[PDB]
Formats: C-alpha cells, structure tokens, sequence
C-alpha cells in the first residue's frame, strides 16, 4: 503492498511579465515554495525552446542501479541516445506488458515502491548522468562558432535556459574564479522507467533549477528546509550505514509513507515535458522516471542563499564534510569586484562580510591567546583545494590557518589548533589572506556600490 501518496506540491503558472525574470520569480514564489521544499514551474504556453539532436551521434555510458529501500549507493556497455531508448522500450512495455505509453503514473508510483521495498525481486536498471561535453552537449541553444536559426537565437538569451542561469548578475556562484564543473554546468540525466534519484540536498545547500526536455514524466518527493534535521533523524535509526572523500558519499531510497509516519512532511509531485522543478535550499529530494526522458539541471545561489551557505559550511565543519568551494573566498572575491556587482548583491554581500569579519577577529584573538605569536600572509586561493583543507575538520581554509614547521604542508583551521601536531604554539604559524585593516575598506567599498 500500500502505498499513501503524498500531497501535491505547489505548481505555478507565470504570465510572460513574471516569467521575464526567473531570479525576480523565484524571489515572489519563495514564502510558498520553501515550506515544501520543491515547486513546479509551467512556463507560457509560447515558451517552447526548441530541442534538437542526433539520436545515432549522442553517446554515453550509462550507471547500473540495483533498486532496493535503505540499501546504501553512492553519490556497463556504452549506449547511444536511441539504442538507450529502444532498450528502455522494451523495458517498460515488457515489464507491464502493454504499450509503453498506456502505463498509468500512478501504477509506476505504487510499482516502483513495491519493488523497493521486496526482497524476491532483483529488478536493475540504468541511467544516464553527466555534464554537458562535445560527446553529449546542453539540451538548450548555446552560441557555437553552428548557425542557429532566429527560434534557437529567441532561447540563447533566456534567463531560464539553464547555461545563462548561473551566469547571471542576480546569481552569487557566478563571480567565483575556482573551477567548480559541477556546481557551475548542467548536469544532463537520460531516464528510463525506475531510474532513480535518491534522497538528498545540494551541495552547499543551494537551489536547483531541473527542466524536463521531453519524454515520459519525473516524479519528484520533496521536504521542506525547516524539516531537514527531522528528517535525517529518522534516517539515522532506520539505515544507520548511510551515516557512518567528496565522491564517497552515502546515499538512499527511502519510501517517503515513513517519513510521512514520523511526522516528517514531504510532497510529490509528476514533472511533465516542458515544466521546471526548482528545489530550495536544504531541501530533500528524490525521485524516479516514468519512462524514457531526457532533463537537465542546474545548481544555483541567490542573495537570499548566502546567511545558508555560511551555516552550510559551518554545518560540514561540525560534520568532517568537504566543501566544493571556499565561501569566504566567493565573498572575498565579490567584494574586490564591488564597482561592478548589482546594488542588491552588494547590500547583502555585504551583511554577510559583516559576520565574515567579527567572527574571524573572535578566532585570531583566541588563537594569540592559546600563544600563536608568529603571522605571514598567505595568498589561500593560489593553493590547490586538497592542499589547503583543516587536518581535523576538510574545512576549505580561506581567510586564515595554522601551520607548524614540523608538519610541512599541514593546515588546520582557527577552530582546531590543538589538532596540528603535539609542538607548542609558539612554534605555530598564523597564515592569513588578509589584515582586519585590509577587510573594512573591502566592505566599505560594498557600502558605496549598495547606498548608489
Ligand atoms: O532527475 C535527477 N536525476 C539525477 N540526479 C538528480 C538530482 N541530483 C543529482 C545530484 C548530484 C550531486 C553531486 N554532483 C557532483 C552530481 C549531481 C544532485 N541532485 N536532483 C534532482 C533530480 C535528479
Ligand atoms: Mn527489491
Ligand atoms: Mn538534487
Ligand atoms: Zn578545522
Ligand atoms: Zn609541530
């Protein structure tokens, strides 16, 4: 077997006017669709990019997925677009026995929970997840040195083509130098029936934008950000395996009927040809296909985001968990580009510098008081990723940590400076990317750009 399913999500219809700016959109949607975590957008009905692709030249490699509840996965022959197609046919209308088209959704649903949850079935099969690449390229118009036609020129420049998204003045990930692929560039995902996504959040729990191309239907199960503890507290008792590197992350399906029990709101949703799905920050989410299809997503950070992504990383120092990207940098580097930043992004850049630096003058007083005496600037960002993350906590270090001469190489955060090694601190090292002198004339500078 019985499967309850969950409340509908919210689902909004934007005239062109609001559809115009999708950052402006989410904004005015944001009270209602952050209290169930997930939405679904249905564009204008004339808004219709146009998808265009070679079946026979399209290839990839697609993952294997052993369907079954609480069973840890984590975060092979090579198919083309339609040979994965004619294969995930003949899945569908083999597994049901009637056309592939005839399946009712609601039959899928209750089908896909049953097999989970069985033990005597052994039902695998595949899906197709990656960046956008020369050998599988962004289901969007994107300018290429090809001539497009005027209704893929129409589509080049939207705000809800998911390569502009990122890019845009109103977004934060944008201004970030660091070469961060994944959270930056479209993930393209090629879906059969039962393909599945497991529950999860987004990196730095930011936004994520999801559009489905074309085919057969998504469905989507979200909870709400406030209900994140809630719900990964119930998943700690159920599969505590998930709980005990960045590509070595644990994730699972979980039937969201027992979530539901333990008090847990989720909601559902079918995300058909045509429509977006945007999750919200610190939003859990999962899913599976209906069908043979083909989405493409996009992570993404407004204004509103940045006090999150400041807990987020707090969150995964507290955790041992890798960040993607330093956020103090992003910041940092936002405010060196303050004469050029929308006046907006300054005020709230700004208010998040503002906590940045009174928390990092309470660190450095410590640290001088635990008898670190000896400082040299250091310039963070010209280091490697895996060369400068704390030793006890995978913190990304930016605007400041400790090294000693007897650990070459070592760092460790201003939070963990007995975890370096057994010297005394005064054999320790402060290295910092900045004086306090040098911080308050870089907010200063946010303020001018904020009060024009
Ligand atoms: O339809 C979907 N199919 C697959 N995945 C999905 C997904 N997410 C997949 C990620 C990972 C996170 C890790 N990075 C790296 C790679 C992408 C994050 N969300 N969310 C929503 C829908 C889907
Ligand atoms: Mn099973
Ligand atoms: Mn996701
Ligand atoms: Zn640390
Ligand atoms: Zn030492």
């Amino acid at each position: 077997s019985m499967f309850l399913p969950p409340p509908e999500c919210p689902v909004f219809e934007p005239s062109w006017e609001e559809f115009a700016d999708p950052f402006a959109f989410i904004h005015k949607i944001r009270p209602i669709a952050e209290q169930t975590g997930i939405c679904k957008v249905r564009p204008p009905p004339d808004w219709q990019p146009p998808f265009a692709c070679d079946v026979d030249k399209l290839h990839f490699t697609p993952r294997i997925q052993r369907l079954n509840e609480l069973e840890a996965q984590t975060r092979a022959r090579d198919y083309t677009l339609r040979t994965f197609g004619e294969m995930a046919d003949a899945f569908k209308s083999d597994y049901f026995n009637m056309p592939v088209h005839m399946v009712p959704t609601e039959l899928v649903e209750k089908e896909f929970w049953r097999l989970v949850s069985t033990i005597e079935e052994d039902v695998t099969v595949e899906y197709g997840a990656d960046i956008a690449s020369k050998e599988f390229g962004s289901g969007f118009p994107v300018r290429d040195g090809i001539k497009l036609s005027p209704e893929e020129e129409e589509y080049l420049d939207s705000g809800w083509n998911l390569n502009n998204m990122p890019v845009m003045e109103q977004s934060v990930l944008a201004h970030i130098t660091a070469d961060i692929c994944g959270m930056k560039l479209p993930w393209l995902y090629v879906g059969m029936c039962f393909s599945s996504f497991c529950w999860h959040i987004e990196d730095h729990w930011s936004y994520s934008i999801n559009y489905l191309h074309w085919g057969e239907p998504k469905t989507w199960y979200g909870v709400p950000g406030y209900a994140a503890e809630q719900l990964e507290n119930v998943m700690k008792k159920l599969a505590p395996e998930l709980f005990v590197d960045l590509l070595h992350q644990l994730v699972t399906i979980m039937n969201p009927n027992t979530l539901m029990t333990h008090e847990v709101p989720v909601y559902r949703t079918n995300q058909c040809a045509g429509e977006f799905v945007i999750t919200f920050p610190r939003a859990y989410h999962s899913g599976f296909n209906q069908g043979f299809n083909f989405a493409e997503a996009v992570n993404f950070c407004t204004v509103d985001w940045l006090p999150l992504g400041r807990q987020c990383v707090e969150h995964y120092r507290l955790l041992h968990r890798y960040c993607v990207f330093s956020h103090d940098e992003m910041i940092c580097k936002m405010a060196s580009k303050a004469d050029v930043l929308d006046v907006v992004v300054a005020s709230t850049v700004q208010k998040d510098m503002a906590i940045m630096i009174e928390d990092e003058k309470a660190l450095r007083e410590t640290v001088r008081k635990l008898g670190v005496i000896d400082s040299e600037r250091m310039d963070f960002e010209l280091l490697p990723d895996d060369e400068r993350q704390c030793v006890k906590c995978k913190t990304t270090c930016f605007m400041s940590a400790i090294s000693c001469s007897c650990k070459p190489g070592l760092l460790v955060c201003l939070h963990h400076v007995k975890e370096l090694c057994s010297c005394p601190p005064y054999k320790y090292k402060l290295r910092y990317r900045y004086t306090l002198d040098d911080l308050y004339p870089m907010m200063n500078a946010l303020k001018l750009r904020a009060e024009s």
